[PDB]
C-alpha cells in the first residue's frame, strides 16, 4: 500500500566515497578496488573553467598533487591517468569495502539512485531518471561533483553516473564511469542548454498501473486507442513515441491488472487532453515519468537487495 | 541547484536489520547492542489479529520460539520481554555494526527516513513526515513491519519509528522504539480511521523559501498579512495554525532570502485561495508540506553525516 519515489539502500556505495583534493579544489571520488575515479575538473582552478585544456593542465600534475582521503585516513596515490572526463587515481590500498560491481552506460528513460556527497561524506539519497534529453533532475551544490548514481541487483552495484555540472534550467549533467558524458554536454563553463524535455511515455504508463494497483482508478475510461493514434496526440505534448517494445515491457503490469496497455494509453490521452481537473494520482497533480515498469514491479512486489 | 525529497544515507541502519520469525509469521527487527526490537504482532497468526490478547499469546512463547537471523547467520535468543507494542529479544551477541544511537519520540510535523525491509533485507529508502493526524505516507507491503524510521545527526542515529499497520486511506501507522503508537492507533485488525489530514503550514512555508533560493519566484506577491488574518484563511483549508514559534523557526530562511515570514504567508494565502493556475513550484503542482525548515537548510547548505 502506497507508492513513493524510493532510492536503493546506499550502504554499499557509502563505503566507496572518498574526498579528492588537488590544489584548492576538493570534490568526491569513488574508490573501487585500488582505483579512485573522480571528475577531471578537480585539476582546474576557477580561471581554467572557461576554456580548459585538460591535457595541458594534467602535465603540471603528479601523483603527489592528488590528496585522497577515506574518512580521516589518507590514501597514497601511486599512479594517475585521464580517461575521457574522469581521472583514475591508482592507490596503494584496495578498498576493503568494495562491493560486487559493474559499470553500466544507462539508456535514457532508465532510473538510478544518487548518493549526494560533499567532502567525501554522504549527505543524502534520492532517485533520478536519465531523461530523454540526457539531463537529470537532481539536487547538487558546489563540491557535489564526483557523487554517483547507481542501481543494485541483489549484491551487485551497477554504477551508471558521476556528477559533473548544472545547466541553466536547474537540471544536471554528468558522465558514465568511463568518463563519457550522457548527451552533448562538455565539462567547461560555456553556454550549454538542455534540449526539449521530452516525457518518458512508458514510465507514465507504468505509474498509471501502480496507481490502479494502489486503488486510484478514477482516470480509467471506457476508451481504447492504437499506437499510431495515441502517438499523434502525444507528439503535441512532447511525449516520447510509444513503440511495440514499450508495450511488451508493460506486459507484466498489464497482465497483473487486467488492463490492456492500449486501454491505459486511451486513459493517458484523456489525461493529456483534459488534465486532472484538480484531482491527484498517487498524491501528485502532474503525470509522473520517473518510475520505470521495473521500479513499479520492484516496489509493488517487495524486491530486496 | 535543484530541490528533491532526500533521504538520509541508510548504511548505518542497514547493518542493524534482522529477520524475526515466530511460527509462520516473519517480519523485521532492529538489532542494537545485544537486543533485537520488533513488532509484538510477530507472535500472532492470522486468526489472532482480530482481537489479540498479547499477554495471553506471549505465555505460550519461549526464547527458542523466536528465530532471529542476521543475513545467513542465526542469533541465539537468551531473553524476551514485551514493552508496549514491541518485543525486546535479548540475544547472546552484541551487533558489531551498532552505530551511535538514541531513541526519540518525534513531534508531528517532523520528518524522518524509512528503510523499507522484507525478510530482514533492505528494499529501499524514502523520506516521510509524521503528519499532524499521526499517520505517515509510506510504501509498505505484507512483511514490512519492523522497518524503521530514523534521522542522522553527524554520527548518531535517532530512531523514531517502527512500522506496524496500514489504514483504509492508504496511509501508515506505527510506534516509537519504546513501543508506543503515534496517535490513537492500536495493533489489531479493527475499524480504525485517520482523522483530518491537516497540512503542516510551517513546512509549506519552508518549501516556499527553498523555491525562492532555487530561482522559483513567480508566487511572490506585493502583499503582507498578520498571524491572525493568515490563520483565518488557513483554517478553511485544513492548515495547522501558524504560531510565533513557527515564525522564529523560519527566521534563518527568512534572513537568508530577505523575505519576511508574514510576506511569505501572504503569498501562501494567495496560493491557497487562487491555486497555481497550472504553474509548478520545484516541479510540483501541489503545495508540499513534508520538508521542515531544517530539511531545507540541510539541503541548501550541503550538510553531511
Ligand atoms: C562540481 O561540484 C560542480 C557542480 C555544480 C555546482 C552547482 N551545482 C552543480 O551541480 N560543477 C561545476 O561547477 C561545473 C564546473 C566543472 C566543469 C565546468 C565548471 C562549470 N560547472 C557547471 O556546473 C556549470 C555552471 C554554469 C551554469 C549555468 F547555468 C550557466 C553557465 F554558464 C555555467
Ligand atoms: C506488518 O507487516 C503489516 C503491514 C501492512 C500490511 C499491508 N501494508 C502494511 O503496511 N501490518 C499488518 O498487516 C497489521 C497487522 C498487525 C496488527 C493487526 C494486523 C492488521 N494490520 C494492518 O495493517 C491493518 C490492515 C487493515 C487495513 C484496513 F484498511 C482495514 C482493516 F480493517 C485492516
Amino acid at each position: 500500500s502506497g507508492f513513493r519515489k524510493m532510492a536503493f539502500p546506499s550502504g554499499k556505495v557509502e563505503g566507496c566515497m572518498v574526498q579528492v583534493t588537488c590544489g584548492t579544489t576538493t570534490l568526491n571520488g569513488l574508490w573501487l578496488d585500488d582505483v579512485v575515479y573522480c571528475p577531471r575538473h578537480v585539476i582546474c582552478t576557477s580561471e581554467d573553467m572557461l576554456n580548459p585544456n585538460y591535457e595541458d593542465l594534467l602535465i603540471r600534475k603528479s601523483n603527489h598533487n592528488f590528496l585522497v582521503q577515506a574518512g580521516n585516513v589518507q590514501l597514497r596515490v601511486i599512479g594517475h591517468s585521464m580517461q575521457n572526463c574522469v581521472l583514475k587515481l591508482k592507490v596503494d590500498t584496495a578498498n576493503p569495502k568494495t562491493p560486487k560491481y559493474k559499470f553500466v552506460r544507462i539508456q535514457p528513460g532508465q532510473t538510478f539512485s544518487v548518493l549526494a556527497c560533499y567532502n567525501g561524506s554522504p549527505s543524502g539519497v534520492y532517485q533520478c531518471a536519465m531523461r530523454p534529453n540526457f539531463t537529470i533532475k537532481g539536487s547538487f551544490l558546489n563540491g557535489s561533483c564526483g557523487s554517483v548514481g547507481f542501481n543494485i541487483d541483489y549484491d551487485c552495484v551497477s554504477f551508471c553516473y558521476m556528477h559533473h555540472m548544472e545547466l541553466p534550467t536547474g537540471v544536471h549533467a554528468g558522465t558514465d564511469l568511463e568518463g563519457n558524458f550522457y548527451g552533448p554536454f562538455v565539462d567547461r563553463q560555456t553556454a550549454q542548454a538542455a534540449g526539449t524535455d521530452t516525457t518518458i511515455t512508458v514510465n507514465v504508463l507504468a505509474w498509471l498501473y501502480a496507481a490502479v494497483i494502489n486503488g486510484d482508478r478514477w482516470f480509467l475510461n471506457r476508451f481504447t486507442t492504437t499506437l499510431n493514434d495515441f502517438n499523434l496526440v502525444a507528439m503535441k505534448y512532447n511525449y516520447e513515441p510509444l513503440t511495440q517494445d514499450h508495450v511488451d515491457i508493460l506486459g507484466p503490469l498489464s497482465a497483473q491488472t487486467g488492463i490492456a496497455v492500449l486501454d491505459m494509453c486511451a486513459s493517458l490521452k484523456e489525461l493529456l487532453q483534459n488534465g486532472m481537473n484538480g484531482r491527484t494520482i498517487l498524491g501528485s497533480a502532474l503525470l509522473e515519468d520517473e518510475f520505470t515498469p521495473f521500479d513499479v514491479v520492484r516496489q509493488c512486489s517487495g524486491v530486496t537487495f
